[PDB]
């Protein structure tokens, strides 16, 4: 798939707002993902034990990882499709070390879209959401193709 420049602009305009508070968006997203699909929490051996949203909100570690995650995702979006290099190390660790099924990447894509919609309704109308969705489908498709070359296709 190929996004047009206008779609990338809609994606990088709402991402510039996310970058005004990387840690808070990172937290929101991971929590939304763990509340919505609790099974994904089990993948994190470092967070697994957290029992409530209040415990999640108070975890410094979780908030630090959320920054790591968004930083990595942001560097991929700013490439505007030319992300081959960035994707390599990410696909290798999630497919071989962490073992993250494609289905989970769909779950966190849904969490990202929920959170932008709640925080940024004025910059995340229907067209901007269809473009973000197009950009995350691209990402998932390329990661899935790499998973396959690596021997996991999960
Ligand atoms: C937007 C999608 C994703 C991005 C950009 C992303 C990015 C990262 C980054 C940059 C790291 C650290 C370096 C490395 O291990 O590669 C990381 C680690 C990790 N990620 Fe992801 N990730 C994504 C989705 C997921 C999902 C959906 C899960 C699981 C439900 C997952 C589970 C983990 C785990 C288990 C670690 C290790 C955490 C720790 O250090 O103990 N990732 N991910």
């Amino acid at each position: 798939m190929v996004l047009s420049e206008g779609e990338w602009q809609l994606v990088l305009h709402v991402w510039a707002k996310v970058e005004a508070d990387v840690a808070g968006h990172g937290q929101d997203i991971l929590i939304r993902l763990f509340k919505s699909h609790p099974e994904t929490l089990e993948k994190f051996d470092r967070f697994k034990h957290l029992k409530t949203e209040a415990e999640m909100k108070a975890s410094e570690d979780l908030k630090k990882h959320g920054v790591t995650l968004l930083t990595a995702l942001g560097a991929i979006l700013k490439k505007k499709g030319h992300h081959e290099a960035e994707l390599k190390p990410l696909a290798q660790s999630h497919a071989t070390k962490h073992k993250i099924p494609i289905k989970y990447l769909e779950f966190i894509s849904e969490a990202i879209i929920h959170v932008l919609h709640s925080r940024h309704p004025g910059n995340f109308g229907a067209d901007a959401q269809g473009a973000m969705n197009k950009a995350l489908e691209l990402f998932r498709k390329d990661i899935a193709a790499k998973y396959k070359e690596l021997g996991y296709q999960g």
